[PDB]
This record gives structure tokens, sequence and C-alpha cells, in this order.
């Protein structure tokens, strides 16, 4: 089983890998390198630095968190070197990507498991938002930040990259699930970590009135389609807004003391924001695009009710992840701290979803995935962009 570095090995390792390809390049100064080994270096010194900045002025008393952050940094340039290399050449012919592995301890016979891959990269995603400002890219880009070497394409490019290699990550793992776990969800055992930022749902008005108008919307749909029930219409169709029903009531079943109206109105608008992503795709159009598409009511009706066009990714991330949270503590069985009673982490082979026809619980999660991505890509594309406009207004 994969035993990680010390953060000190880590870093004397990587220290000995910038004079090892300057030596081979015959450089003397990182700066000097060509691209891309020269963003490459200066992005992993400038993560290294970060890191070593918080050990001192944090002084924690573990560094796992730290040696995540540069595993998943270090695994980033691995892709990005992958991503740059010459037709026919080999990864494992790459001296700064062997050194790399080699530093990290990674090998054919000794390699980090799901569950590792995903602490690496969401530790450094996590990481990442240390350039914002207020650690919130709602308030954008930080006047001096750690990643200042680099540049704003290649922020965003590496950003976009790591995020990419999160959402792969969690997808693997989602595709190595089993559905045999035999225990009974406990909707009333749920409970939100940090409570929403109360002005997000506050646009939906009320846990009633979002109710009230997902049920107006169904009933738009079954006279539109001339139809009694939702289960006259497609199996697609059909299946998504069953998820919705099915969603809504779940959540009013449990009570306000254990989850507030708040969070069942964020938990629904991510669910919400899942159903219209998938009528997109059905579009042929990214799952977060705020195109009309005048020929589904239900795409549109769900646009409207969320205010999808005027909101930003951010609250878009917030309300998906909400939903993401639910939907897995009720499906997915995992071990418990003082139990013994599971062993691995499973798919409940009965959960709220099971009497859905057709539901492709899998396909949700990985959507779900997508969309995160999408939208921390987007928050990081619009915060290089305002820089760029501002810079830009001095030249």
């Amino acid at each position: 089983t994969f035993v990680l570095k010390e953060f000190d090995a880590l870093k004397s390792h990587f220290n000995d890998t910038v004079k090892i390809i300057l030596q081979r390049e015959k450089k003397d100064k990182i700066e000097d390198l060509p691209n891309p080994r020269k963003e490459e270096l200066q992005f992993l010194t400038a993560v290294l630095n970060q890191l070593e900045a918080k050990i001192d002025e944090l002084k924690p008393r573990s560094l796992a968190s730290y040696v995540h952050v540069f595993y998943g940094a270090m695994l980033l340039v691995c892709k990005d070197v992958e991503n740059n290399l010459r037709v026919m050449e080999k990864k494992e012919n790459s001296l700064l990507f062997t050194r790399l592995m080699d530093g990290m301890g990674i090998s054919d016979e000794n390699i980090p498991t799901s569950e590792q891959n995903i602490m690496f990269y969401r530790g450094l995603n996590k990481f990442l938002n240390f350039i914002y400002e207020s650690n919130d890219s709602r308030k954008g880009l930080k006047k001096e930040h750690f990643l200042q070497v680099l540049s704003l394409k290649k922020i965003y490019s590496l950003a976009k990259l790591s995020y990419e290699q999160e959402e792969a990550a969690e997808n693997n793992a989602l595709a190595k699930l089993t559905a045999d776990g035999k225990t009974k969800a406990n909707a009333n055992s749920f409970h939100v970590e940090k409570p929403i930022d109360s002005s997000i749902v506050e646009q939906f008005k009320s846990w009633d009135e979002m109710k009230g108008a997902l049920h107006q919307l169904i009933l738009d749909e079954l006279s539109d389609k001339n139809v009694a029930k939702i289960s006259a219409l497609s199996q697609a169709r059909s299946a998504q807004l069953k998820f919705l029903q099915t969603m809504a009531e779940q959540l009013d079943k449990i009570p306000n003391q254990s989850l507030e109206p708040s969070e069942k109105m964020a938990i629904l608008a991510g669910a919400m924001y899942i159903v219209r992503g998938q009528i997109a795709q059905e579009y042929g159009k990214d799952p977060l695009s705020n195109d009309k598409i005048s020929a589904t009511v239900i795409h549109t009706g769900l646009s409207t009710i969320l205010h999808a066009n005027a909101d930003c990714c951010e609250d878009k991330e917030v309300l998906i992840a909400a939903a993401n949270k639910f939907i897995r503590h009720m499906v997915i069985e995992r071990p418990e701290q003082s139990n013994k009673k599971i062993t691995k982490e499973s798919v409940r082979e009965n959960n709220m979803f099971s009497d859905i026809a057709g539901f492709q619980l899998i396909s949700v999660l990985t959507l779900i995935q997508n969309m995160i991505k999408t939208c921390r890509t987007d928050a990081i594309e619009a915060c290089v962009t305002k820089r760029k406009e501002e810079l830009e207004a001095l030249k």
C-alpha cells in the first residue's frame, strides 16, 4: 500500500531536481530555461515557497496537508509534461517527469490509491484559492499572490488543468463503486459542515415557493405534453422530473432542526442545475450553457427558477456541491467511525432513486463533477480576464 513521502524529503529531492535540470540545460537560473520547463519549475517553486511560508506562519503539528498539496502540484506538472510531449516521445524518458515521479516515490509497482489522488488534487485546488482576495474568487485575484511569477495565461491553463484532474480522479473513483451496499440511508443524520450563505438562496424566496415553482413547472410540462402524469413523458424527462420530485419530498421529510430550509433550498437548486445540464446535453450544449433552448419547457423553466443567466459561477458551484453532498449521503454507504459493520465504500442497492426507471446514478454524479469543474474554470477565467483588462487600461 502506497506510503507518502515526508515533506522535507520532497523539498530536498525537488531542489536537487532543479539543480539537475539546470545543469542539463546549461542554465544558471530557472528563468533562463525555455518553456514549458521554465513555467513548470517556477510553478513548483512558488507552490513550495508558499507551503513553507504557511508552515512557518501557522506552525502546524502535522504536515500531511502540505504533503498532499505538493503531491498534487508535482502530479499536475507531470500531466503538463505529458501534454507537451513530442509525438513518439515517452513520458518515462523525460528527465523532469521521471525526477518528479521518483521524488514522489511512484513507480509501476508503487502507485497511490484513488483516494490518495483525490486528496492530492482536492488539496491542491483548495490551496490555489490563495491567489484570490480573501480566498474568494468573487473578489478577484490578489494584487500580490504567490503565483505572480507566472503569466495570467499560464495561471489559467494550470488551474484549469488541475480542476480537470480532480474531475478525472473523482470520476474514476465513481466508476469503480459497486451497487451492493445493504445499509439503510438516514436522511435525519445528514448535516452541513458550513451553513450556506443566506444571500445565495434569498433569490429563491423560500422553500415553499421553490416547491411551488417546481410544481407549476411540472403542471406546465404535463399540460404542454397533453399527459396526466410524469411517467407518460420520455424515459429521460420522466427520470429527471421524478428525480426532482424525490429530492424535494425527501427534503420535506427532514425536520428543520436537522436541516434548515435554506439548506433544502440549496440542495434542490443544485438538483435543478443537474436536470438543466442533462437537457442541455440533449441539445449538444454544455451543461452550464446560458443559451435559451426554446424547444424544451423544462430547461427554460428551470433556467427561470434558478435565475441561471444572471447568477455567478461561484453560486452555481455552491448549490451543485450542496446537492452533491446530500445525494452522496443518501446513496453512498461508507465505513463508520464508531462502527465496523461496513468494509468499503459502495452505492446502496436500495436508495431513494431505486424506483426511478432508467435513472443513471453514476452518470448524475459524474455530471456533477463536470459542472463543478466548469464553475471553477469559469471563476479563474473571469478573474484573469478582469486583471488583464485592468493591466491593459494602463498601456
